[PDB]
């Protein structure tokens, strides 16, 4: 572990809202004077049992209530930048979900201020380079996304890419092709969750329609050889999330996980923690689960760590 923790890494698939620890959640609630459904930290922590993506999501959004002030968004981001320091993540390209917050009345500018501040502290004090990614909520309309992109236009230099998360199945990338088109046009790079719960088809759609620069998750590509051959050939990065997939039941066990398999095949896979407060591990704890349940070698360790550097935007 300490050896794994010492490796230099990049984290390219990480949702800031999913770094919200039960302890922080209770504290922000107290500061904001909010009566929580949950009786204590322990009761909330026990609630992190999932049978799929949605059950997690419903919870994950409920937690966003305590996020209300610039200082809230600072605290959340800075706490994660500190974990990055502990685990020697020297670089971050994190997600946030503007709509989760703006739809609750919080001004877009407040959300951004607190995160940006934290990120500045991250680089000047911690030596952590960052590339903020703005994610669209895919269960919601393209209209709503467009409205969000309009909010982001004045801020466009704060974001290296637009992303796409939330309930994957039944909301294909094609749903958002116009806004993504428009985003690239306004000079955004792009990325997307594809093939977490949804079919490989969604991953071709991400590559070709949404013109992503990397596939987030992407594990279900394993069912599609033609796709595999493309991944391997184009060296398109995949931001894979071990704990997330186990917690969400994408795999029934860590021993069933295919990330090493892909790696030995030449796929440019990376190790990321995704929603660390909900999956019980930051990036180092992900590498470690690989070692424990799949006898990952120090060899493959260094290799996955290096891909995360290579795949930076
Ligand atoms: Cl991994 C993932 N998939 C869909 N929605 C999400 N929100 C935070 N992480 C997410
Ligand atoms: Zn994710």
């Amino acid at each position: 572990y300490e050896w794994l923790n010492a490796l230099p890494k990049a984290e390219l698939h990480l949702h800031l809202e999913g770094t919200l620890e039960p302890e922080l959640l209770f504290a922000l609630a107290e500061r904001n004077r909010i009566a929580l459904p949950w009786n204590d930290v322990e009761t909330l922590r026990k609630a992190y049992a999932f049978n799929n993506l949605q059950e997690f999501l419903d919870l994950y959004y409920a937690g966003a209530d305590v996020l209300r002030t610039e200082q809230d968004f600072y605290d959340l981001t800075w706490a994660y930048l500190q974990k990055c320091k502990a685990q020697n993540v020297v670089h971050v390209e994190p997600f946030f979900d503007p709509q989760t917050h703006t739809d609750r009345g919080i001004p877009f500018e407040v959300v951004l201020a607190g995160i940006r501040a934290a990120l500045r502290d991250g680089e000047k004090l911690l030596g952590i380079r960052h590339g903020l990614i703005l994610s669209f909520l895919r269960h919601l309309s393209e209209e709503q996304a467009q409205k969000t992109l309009d909010q982001a236009l004045p801020f466009r230099d704060a974001f290296i890419a637009v992303g796409l998360d939330s309930s994957e199945v039944g909301h294909p990338p094609s749903k958002f092709q116009r806004v993504f088109d428009r985003a690239r046009s306004e000079g955004f790079l792009t990325v997307a969750h594809a093939g977490e719960e949804g079919p490989p088809e969604y991953i071709w759609e991400a590559l070709d329609l949404l013109k992503v620069e990397r596939i987030d998750h992407g594990v279900r590509a394993f069912e599609d050889e033609r796709l595999m051959r493309r991944l391997i050939d184009e060296q398109i990065p995949l931001t894979v999330c071990p704990l997330s997939n186990t917690k969400l039941c994408v795999f029934d066990d860590m021993s069933q996980h295919t990330i090493l398999d892909m790696l030995e095949r030449g796929v440019k896979v990376t190790v990321n923690s995704d929603d660390p407060a909900y999956f019980g591990g930051y990036v180092t704890e992900n590498f470690h689960a690989l070692q424990q349940s799949l006898g990952m070698t120090e060899e493959q360790a260094r290799r996955l760590a290096q891909n995360s550097l290579d795949a930076r935007l």
